[PDB]
């Protein structure tokens, strides 16, 4: 479903995004689609946002994060849509 290709997009994030990355990883102008993956990745985790033994579901609702996404809780398992969530808040840079 997902190529490979995908993780090698260049991306300029928007505020919000870069605030949050900011938190987990050295400030750039510009990441690339896996740094950002690894990143919120970091974030999520750290801040023990993903309930795994639980339908696999990160909660944030009372989270920056939410706000970001738009909603309370997503599952992880929906790759294509988090990457839906993530686009809309970055500009890809070519
Ligand atoms: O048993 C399954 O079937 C199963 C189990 C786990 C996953 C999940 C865990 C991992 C990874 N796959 C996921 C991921 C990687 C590459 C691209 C995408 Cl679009 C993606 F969502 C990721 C991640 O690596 N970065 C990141 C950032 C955000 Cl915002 C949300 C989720 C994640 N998950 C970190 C885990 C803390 C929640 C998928 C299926
Ligand atoms: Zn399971």
């Amino acid at each position: 479903q997902i190529p490979a290709s995908e993780q090698e997009t260049l991306v300029r994030p928007k505020p919000l995004l870069l605030k949050l990355l900011k938190s987990v990883g050295a400030q750039k102008d510009t990441y690339t689609m896996k740094e950002v993956l690894f990143y919120l990745g970091q974030y999520i985790m750290t801040k023990r946002l993903y309930d795994e033994k639980q339908q696999h579901i990160v909660y944030c609702s009372n989270d920056l994060l939410g706000d970001l996404f738009g909603v309370p809780s997503f599952s992880v398992k929906e790759h294509r849509k988090i990457y839906t969530m993530i686009y809309r808040n970055l500009v890809v840079v070519n």
